[PDB]
């Protein structure tokens, strides 16, 4: 999840904009930018990843008791993500034969 | 802070909107509304008090090493503290282009 | 620990199965295979050891370079979870009018 710095070089943050040179899936490199102002927020003096508008991602909003907002809210949306794992870590050649160690 | 419910009566929530009838300081009553969609948000299935735009409320934004966004941000109580966040969490390289996932 | 690659030739991933041709200690070569499904887990979109069953939630499995397993993996399933927040925390009655503070 994420993991851009592993495949990108020459990164800089100018104001609220991140710029980097990232590898392509089949070779070459591409310089590109992304404004982080729409995904990061200031919560109590601590930078954080911001959530969703709750009226689009929750159901049955209601008052509970005297002062409580209650809802059934949705978790992070499900998506497909590229990932990799080094098979050298635990797969071995043991007399011509592959096994786990 | 806050605690409207100690001086207000007949509260209701419809959508993102809170409506209540509150006591005026020097006697009498007033029904008013507030939109909770501008101050509350959904964080991975939990409702939380929204933070602030970090550009207009933080100072000295810089990349720290590989993938860290570093700055000093105004706390609730308006005093600056040093804060960092790892951009690798959610910024990915999608075929040469930088994208939030 | 492991490192089959630097001793094994012509490796391929079909589904969850690694098939390669490896050199014996005393002799020539042998082609064997190992099912990785029962040994690699998909944890929220990241391939990991110390678990099983990744193949049910990951697609387009390929060999990247000489020893890397590459895939497109499903992140945690989205679900509706009950949540509450206390409005008293930051909503006040300012002279009969609801305000955020």
């Amino acid at each position: 999840l994420g993991k851009f710095s592993q495949t990108c070089y020459n990164s800089a943050i100018q104001g609220s904009v991140l710029t980097s040179t990232c590898e392509r899936t089949n070779g070459g490199y591409n310089t590109s930018s992304i404004d982080l102002n729409s995904v990061i927020e200031n919560v109590d003096g601590s930078l954080k990843w911001q959530g969703s508008n709750f009226i689009e991602t929750c159901r049955n909003t209601q008052l509970a008791g005297s002062s409580e907002l209650a809802a059934e809210c949705k978790t992070r949306a499900q998506q497909f993500v590229s990932t990799k794992i080094n098979l050298d870590d635990h797969i071995a050649n043991i007399d011509g034969t592959l096994k786990y160690e």
